[PDB]
């Protein structure tokens, strides 16, 4: 792509990717959702979860846009996430760092809107002593940023589905709900949202 | 060496391997093909499968083309894969990372034609509760690209090989076969195409 | 953030994340504390215990301070830990490296005032013989600065906390404290001083 | 010391260490070496073998010399091996990637001679069900380069050594033996030579 | 603060980490000791011991020297160990790489004199069939220089301690003992100091 060279060169100029893109009063919204796909194993010693995950995170970044007209048939780029700005978002409940199975890459269009997709395998800390019965054993997942609060990051969840769960896994999902919360913590005097996913699952037999 | 050395000063000049190299609306061909090695364990009962296998990838950068008249002698170069455009390729079916056995190093000629063949030892998700029958255990492995559509970068398999497959280890192979798919899905307006291949193995005893 | 990006800019200048950023003869006073979020496991062969926590460090760089009034709306702002100066803490009875859970990304002010608060996965020492009587098993948690004196690094404690911990863990706490002390050794003329925090636990079967 | 220091920067000047340093039609012939030194581990369920050994590379890169006489006393120097040239030769046998257990240092004397020594814990594949007999069991590890082809690296082997070999260990060896070979493929019209090490050894209970 | 950051600025100006700084025909010698603080376990069946040790490095590079009426109260500097020249010493027992618990840092004072004690976590290979009987199991530690010879690097060695020795470790201290040695080997015409701590140890129970 000689037009998409040129356009990488101009999208540099000036851009860090440490800085948080917010204008005026205006946060930067979030989209965030969520994928179940398997249930690995549980631990019922130590209390812990064995999980893969696809996590959908969207939003929009004013400094990534362009005049498609000017570089024409560059409809929408694929960019290493290294090099944007990304949301510190976070799993509260883990107990291990994420290991990242999906490419490093995000997916850009000429207005600025941002697609990452990362599918994790992830260990997190879960009361599982009822998954060998009737009901089953209820796990939440809170995720949400780190360092940004509402007036800088709005997070806001969007629908998530099912329709990825492994059917030969030992484990059946009796339910899933999910919340967006928006709450005080003792720390900082401004609001921080939280999205929640909470998977009610047990042993097959 | 020494025309080596001069040659790739000049291939570094502007070359941008974060961009792909399509030309207006000619996608990047990339013939993909696969050699199963070895089967290593197989995890019943949390649907896994450990194997080694031998990936092999083939595209043409037209930005990595040189006159052989002015670089005499100098018909191939060996690059480190690091510095060129790479085909953004996947397992849908992993649960761990890649690891990488062999040298991240790519063979690139005079044209632009570039030859990269990583082996790779690679855990998977797959319905193995037939292994210990006569008729067997069937897994399917999807590949793809994670960002790239048909008219960007036009995935093609070509006839892959159980010649390398390791005779001492306690699986045997019952069957292989191959077919390269193209698919509309919701998000996107333009074609997917992926390379799938299936391999139904046994235990021995 | 057009005008973080232009702090940014002018923090950089001059700014070595190698020197601790004393002025006259005053210390970097260095606030720490910590809150227990888990037990995960106790090894009763080898003498170790297995913990989630969550530290919480705060100090003042005076190279940090910016004019608000200069900078309208910036009030305070999210930076990567590796471009500023840290104090470099440990922890004594650690036999493996830490790994950190969140972000690494602290939070400064206009006042050039740093915030740093890491949760941490952390195998250590410690005899847990008792761990399986009515009085349980008591450990000690020392943490302090690697290279600092107190003339240069005067680390202060804050009362730490229980109020995270998890209950379906299979370890109770019988009980908790906290003592600050500085030392002198044979070798050095200057006192080092450390913050030790003790925690008593046991299992609940 | 002070000549040294004058000495890296005058090698550095036009040095890409991403280029084989060949010259005229000469290949760069690289002698090729091995002491086993411990079995540590056998897998018979899962046909592994787990293995210390010190691999000994020895080459000639004609842009890495200088006159004695201008920088006095400086007859070798120490260079991380990072900044230079390396062969790239891999195990074909190997189902991991190497856990490198010296200093990633190379010796260089003044003709441009270069010596690499790195030692390396590895596993790899083989048949190893004779293991618990008279007879015993024989591996082979072949080595090669991955890119090179014998008119651009000339691989020579050298005399091995089991000198270094561990007594305390549970395997004995009953012997071994090493073999060049050179072999043409179909596919590509130049030759390719590999040097294999051949093991056997038992199990002494 | 302000003059340590002029002076770190000075100090970098021409420094080469990578070259030793010996000078004219003086080695650069190192002081070389160590604190054995615990056994954490043994593997009977490997023949393999597992150690957390205090290893103690002295040396002056006279490049790291500064008039100390010139940055006043600048006595002594923290420096990350990256950014100066380290010996490469070695365990020449290990069996894995060392993983290193403290803080990369040294401290470096007016003189030039450099200072680096990093605290490690390593498996070694050892006879450990007596471990189990009244006399013990007697294990050696050789440590010393990778590429220096002694006419580069005269190692050194300084009385070690087990003051810090683990009391409640289920191994028991019968006897430590050290010995620096001066050899020649075939391979090279020069001599190779290395510094060889040994250890007997017997289980409690
Ligand atoms: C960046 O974020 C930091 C993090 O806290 C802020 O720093 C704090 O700022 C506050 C608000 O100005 C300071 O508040 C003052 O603290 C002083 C504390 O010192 C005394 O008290 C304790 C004893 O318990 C000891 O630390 C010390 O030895 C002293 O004895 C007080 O002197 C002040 O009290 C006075 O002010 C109040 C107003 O709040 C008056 O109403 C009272 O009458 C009284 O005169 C006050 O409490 C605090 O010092 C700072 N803390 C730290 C840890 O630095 C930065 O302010 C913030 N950036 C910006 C721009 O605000
Ligand atoms: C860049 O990508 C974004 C994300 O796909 C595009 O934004 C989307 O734009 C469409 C039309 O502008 C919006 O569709 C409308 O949605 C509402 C309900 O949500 C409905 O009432 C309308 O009838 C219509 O369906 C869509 O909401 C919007 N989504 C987001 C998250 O912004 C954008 O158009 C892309 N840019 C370019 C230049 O193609
Ligand atoms: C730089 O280092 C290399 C180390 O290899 C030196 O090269 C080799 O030096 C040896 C010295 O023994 C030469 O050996 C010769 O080999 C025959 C063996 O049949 C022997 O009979 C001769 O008497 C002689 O010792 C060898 O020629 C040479 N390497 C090769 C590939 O031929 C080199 O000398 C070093 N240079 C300097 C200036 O230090
Ligand atoms: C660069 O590599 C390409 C691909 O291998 C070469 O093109 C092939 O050459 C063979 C000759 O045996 C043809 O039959 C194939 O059809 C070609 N393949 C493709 C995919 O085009 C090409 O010859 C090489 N370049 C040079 C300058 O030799
Ligand atoms: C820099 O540090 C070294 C390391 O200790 C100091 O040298 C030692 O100082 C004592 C006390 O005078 C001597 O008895 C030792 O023999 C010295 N040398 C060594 C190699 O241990 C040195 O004095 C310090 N320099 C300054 C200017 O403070
Ligand atoms: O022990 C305290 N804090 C503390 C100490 C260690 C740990 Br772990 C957790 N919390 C006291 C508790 C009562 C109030 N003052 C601090």
């Amino acid at each position: 792509g000689e037009f998409q060279r040129k356009l990488y060169k101009e999208l540099v100029k000036n851009y860090n990717p440490d800085v948080i893109p917010t204008q005026r009063d205006r946060p930067v919204t979030v989209y965030f959702s969520l994928s179940l796909l398997q249930i690995m194993d549980v631990d019922e010693k130590n209390q812990v979860v064995d999980v893969v995950i696809w996590l959908q995170m969207s939003w929009t970044d004013h400094y990534l846009q362009w005049n498609v007209s000017e570089y024409p048939g560059v409809k929408q780029v694929s960019v290493p996430i290294s090099s944007l700005w990304k949301p510190d978002i976070l799993l509260y409940n883990a107990i291990e760092r994420p290991e990242v199975l999906t490419p490093q890459l995000a997916l850009v269009n000429s207005s600025g809107h941002v697609q990452y997709l990362p599918s994790i395998r992830q260990r997190f800390s879960c009361d599982v002593s009822g998954v060998d019965t009737e009901s089953g054993a209820t796990c939440k997942l809170k995720f949400g940023s780190w360092t940004h609060h509402s007036r800088e990051l709005d997070l806001q969840m969007q629908e998530a589905d099912i329709s990825g769960y492994i059917p030969y896994s030992r484990f059946e999902l009796v339910g899933v709900t999910q919340k967006r919360s928006e709450r005080f913590y003792e720390c900082c005097k401004e609001p921080y949202p939280d999205v929640t996913f909470t998977v009610t699952f047990r042993k097959k037999g």
